[PDB]
DNA sequence: TCCATGCGCTGAC
DNA sequence: GTCAGGCATGG
């Protein structure tokens, strides 16, 4: 993550909805809001949260009486994926995770914040037709909300990592907020090779396959891209590797294949699996932020999580809207 | 709400 | 054609 000399959201209080590791605390937080409401229901992932934060996030959103929870000005929900996932099933609204956004919709009945900001996968944006998006887009307005929302990659800002998700950010009418704007894009300055940790913490994580194979040379410029240099068995997800010049293929939460969940890259002559920490980096985690013991749970919530630099920016626009209020 | 891995198709080219 | 992006099942 970054450094935000000027905190935006100074004396505003927040809700995390679907908190997981807290990516949407970090990055709010650091523009000076402050978080009265955390709700995640997994074990683990509650666990890693306390670590950081020193509280326990409540459970099951569905069973939460939405009067119960504290007033706020801005709910953050980086709300389930895997049922809009173009590598799952896409049953969407009719999965039993894919209907999150409706409790969303619930508790912003109650509560009325000055924002809503969302995250999910970018086919979210596609999913049905754009009939889930429209679904979403004339609930808020409903709700007398603005609806502003688009895909952004991980990458145009400054994270090494191919990570394309939708942001949908809603101001109440009330405020008439006109000039909201989803930060621009700019040059990628850093790579997967620079967020490496040393080889003699992970050597653990080379694998050695017979079945390996080179499809493409490595790389000597890098470039603000994924480079797949071969694979092992058919190819398939979590059986490719690539080039650490380029970037991070995006990290899976459910993903598998013997390189699952984070992918294949060849480093100093051999192919390996990135460390937890790799993938907190990848995540824009600061290496303050601990990790959860269990390595596959780690992996699990790195996988679900949200790239903080990209929250930052937003939370950032979001904040520099809110204080616009000429005479 | 355990950990591991071979898929087996989907969306955007 | 090229390639990035959870489910099912075994222990
Ligand atoms: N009914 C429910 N109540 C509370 N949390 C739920 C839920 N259904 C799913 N979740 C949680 O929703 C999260 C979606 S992924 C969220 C990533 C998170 N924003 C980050 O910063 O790391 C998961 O951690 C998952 O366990």
């Amino acid at each position: 993550m970054i450094e935000i000399k000027d905190k935006q959201l100074t004396g505003l209080r927040f809700i995390d909805l679907f908190a997981g590791l807290g990516g949407f605390r970090l990055a709010l937080e650091s523009c000076g809001a402050e978080c009265v409401y955390s709700n995640e229901w997994d074990k683990y992932a509650q666990e890693v949260y306390e670590m950081n934060f020193g509280e326990k996030p409540e459970g099951d959103i569905t069973q939460v009486n939405e009067k119960t929870i504290p007033d706020h000005d801005i709910l953050c929900a980086g709300f389930p994926c895997q049922a809009f996932s173009i590598s799952g099933k896409q049953k969407g609204f009719e999965d039993s995770r894919g209907t999150l956004f409706f409790d969303i919709a619930r508790i912003v009945r109650e509560k009325k914040p000055k924002v809503v900001f969302m995250e999910n996968v970018k086919n979210f944006a596609s999913h049905d037709n754009g009939n889930t998006l429209e679904v979403v887009k004339n609930t808020m307005n409903e709700l007398d909300y603005s609806f502003h929302a688009k895909v952004l990659n991980a990458l145009d800002y400054g994270i090494p990592q191919k990570r394309e998700r939708i942001y949908m950010i809603c101001f109440r009418n009330d405020l008439n907020i006109q000039n909201f704007q989803f930060p621009k894009p700019f040059e990628l300055n850093t790579f997967v090779k620079d967020l490496l940790l040393p080889d003699s913490e992970v050597e653990h994580l080379v694998i050695d396959r017979k079945d390996l194979v080179m499809t493409n040379q490595e790389i000597e410029q890098t470039t603000p891209k994924t480079v797949r240099l071969g694979i092992v068995g058919k190819g398939g997800q979590g059986e490719r590797i690539y080039s650490t010049r380029g970037i991070a293929i995006t990290l899976s939460a459910y993903g598998g294949g013997i390189f699952a969940k984070t992918g294949g890259y060849l480093v100093n002559g051999k192919t390996r699996k990135l460390h937890p920490r790799e993938c907190a980096r990848v995540m824009g985690y600061p290496d303050s932020y601990k990790v959860h013991p269990s390595t596959s749970q780690a992996y699990k919530q790195f996988g679900n999580s949200v790239v903080i630099n990209v929250l930052q920016y937003i939370a950032y626009n979001i904040g520099s809207s809110l204080n616009f209020k000429p005479y």
